[PDB]
DNA sequence: CAGGATCCAAGCTTGGATCCTG
DNA sequence: CAGGATCCAAGCTTGGATCCTG
């Protein structure tokens, strides 16, 4: 079930490539919803089960004994990312003199097993296909880009400049809301340093960034 | 649902006095377990339902708008508390130089609606009676005793001396574990002032203290 | 188009407490 | 005896993400 080897995980990943959500859900005796409107994480959770990841786990990475993070990536009919990719929650407090090297973002993006999946709305959920895995490590350039955005976004957060934060900041990674709705709150830092109530935020990779990953892969 | 005034809450409390757990649960269409081994907070939830408090709620007081905390108190055949009373989780971190005046314990114990309930093991759960409420405010003496224990206990906590803490400390209030089991953990302060993983502790009123409240209630105090 | 808003699963934490072994 | 250990229910929070106006 849970792969004990990196070779095991990749082979298990190679083997589900080409399957439709219906076929895989069938094997795992997992019911398939009509669509993702009220099961937004169903596909990500489907792949976790098929690959041996623990459901609901809060570990730094899906496979801590391998140092591998698993992420599904919805792609459109032309091979382009359909959505941005959620990475992790931005620490709004207890962010003192935090460095990039020890960041959650870095930890989660150091080694990613990308599982591209069809996301086109015109295709019935049951029939969407699972693509071929892409075992990824950020290039020296990609990591410099991520680090730069992380530092810029974090400076904004640590300085209580949350009001100035928009999704438009960041070259390849951005901050957008991450919660139940626009009324969700978590502790943050105000304009004077007081601990305030604020909208929880998460780091997201932009579509251009993941599109670059898919492109480099195709070029191989 | 939620009482809007104090006379409403108190009249309702006085009206359920004398009912057995079975009669109350039946009224509420709530199933009654065989015993409390795997339903330790069942009686407490039962009273919350009957008095309009909210289930699952994590507010400081059960009835914040009224400034009242609801607490069942198990009593034996002779009228003596059967167990200590849980008050609240002791804050093991970010405890800085907080004072008793604005502590959770003081707040929670500023006004308590005690609902004594039969707890004798020889009485089938369904047949146990709910007693008459005791609407209590600590006397200067009681508050003084609590405050003293609170500070002595909080000192051990704030100075990273959790290793030294046992339930034997405190005159009327003590610290005992509070969690799933002895493997439960929450953040605390270690010997070097660093944040560590440690057993979650809770403030409990000793049986002598709640007994005092009951005794004072009978005497006419 | 895509920034801001929104939804589910399940582990985690808290509040309700009583249990149980020398 | 009673200190140390333990158990349920229900919010709360986090990891999985896609939805949806203007
Ligand atoms: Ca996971
Ligand atoms: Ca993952
Ligand atoms: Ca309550
Ligand atoms: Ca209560």
């Amino acid at each position: 079930m849970i792969p004990q080897t990196l070779e095991q995980l990749l082979s298990q990943a190679q083997s589900i490539a080409g399957l439709t959500f219906g076929e895989l859900a069938d094997e795992l005796h997992i019911p398939v919803p009509i669509d993702l409107k009220r099961d937004k994480g169903w596909v990500g959770m489907l792949l976790e089960r098929a690959l041996g990841a623990t459901a609901g786990s809060k570990a730094e990475q899906d496979f801590s004994h391998l140092g591998v993070e698993l992420k599904t990536l919805p792609i459109n009919a032309e091979g382009y990312p359909l959505e941005t990719t959620f990475v992790s929650l931005a620490p709004l407090v207890q962010n003192s003199g935090v460095k990039w090297e020890n960041s959650h973002v870095r930890h989660k993006l150091s080694c990613v097993l990308w599982m591209p999946i069809e996301g086109s709305r015109h295709i019935p959920l049951r029939e969407r296909h699972i693509g071929a895995p892409i075992f990824w490590k950020p290039t020296a350039e990609q990591e410099r880009q991520l680090k730069q955005d992380w530092e810029e976004l974090m400076d904004l957060i640590v300085l209580g400049k949350l009001d100035q934060i928009t999704a438009r900041i960041g070259e390849v990674m951005q901050l957008r809301p991450k919660g139940a709705n626009s009324r969700a709150v978590t502790k943050g830092i105000g304009k004077n340093g007081e601990i305030i109530d604020t909208l929880p935020l998460g780091f997201y990779l932009r579509k251009e960034f993941t599109a670059q990953i898919l492109n480099a892969f195709l070029e191989t």
